């Protein structure tokens, strides 16, 4: 069976864990402690044939961690989660695209920005300039939400996608 990485990404206040656990157990979590590591796995299958993606939400274990860089460079799935209702978010994807890159000193990551937060009219973030965002570094632009699994699977799919060609 293939294996991918997914290295999530983003803040801490975007919706990238109930995103993940959502996938697994589907129960929006609505009070997870951000101060947790581990890493959550899914045996799903694409469109025939299965694949295991080890997603890594990277909290942080008080200073020093030393992790979080050494998975930028093993994992290759960047779903750099980004709440359009929180702005702050979109400022974090901003350096977080400087940090991947270091690791992988190359520039070609298979790099993915999702939108998540999307299920609401407050939309502090147009979807303009997020489209500009994203498709500057040549990447695709996605919104998803924890809270009703909606864009979730556009999200883990385009990964896989963009890996399988790279
Ligand atoms: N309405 C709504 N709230 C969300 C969504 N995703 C996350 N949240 C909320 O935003 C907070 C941050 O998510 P959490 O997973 O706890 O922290 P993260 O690690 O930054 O994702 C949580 O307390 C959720 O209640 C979503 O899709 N919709
Ligand atoms: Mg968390």
């Amino acid at each position: 069976m293939t294996e991918y990485k997914l290295v999530v990404v983003g803040a801490g206040g975007v919706g990238k864990s109930a995103l993940t656990i959502q996938l697994i157990q589907n129960h929006f979590v609505d009070e997870y402690d951000p101060t947790i590591e581990d890493s959550y796995r899914k045996q799903v299958v694409i469109d025939g044939e299965t694949c295991l993606l080890d997603i890594l939400d990277t909290a942080g274990q008080e200073e020093y961690s030393a992790m979080r860089d050494q998975y930028m460079r093993t994992g290759e799935g960047f779903l750099c989660v980004f709440a359009i209702n929180n702005t702050k978010s979109f400022e974090d994807i901003h350096q977080y695209r400087e940090q991947i890159k270091r690791v992988k000193d190359s520039d070609d990551v298979p790099m993915v920005l999702v939108g998540n937060k999307c299920d609401l009219a407050a939309r502090t973030v147009e979807s303009r300039q997020a489209q500009d965002l994203a498709r500057s570094y040549g990447i695709p632009y996605i919104e998803t939400s924890a809270k009703t699994r909606q864009g979730v699977e556009d999200a883990f799919y385009t990964l896989v996608r963009e890996i399988r060609q790279h």
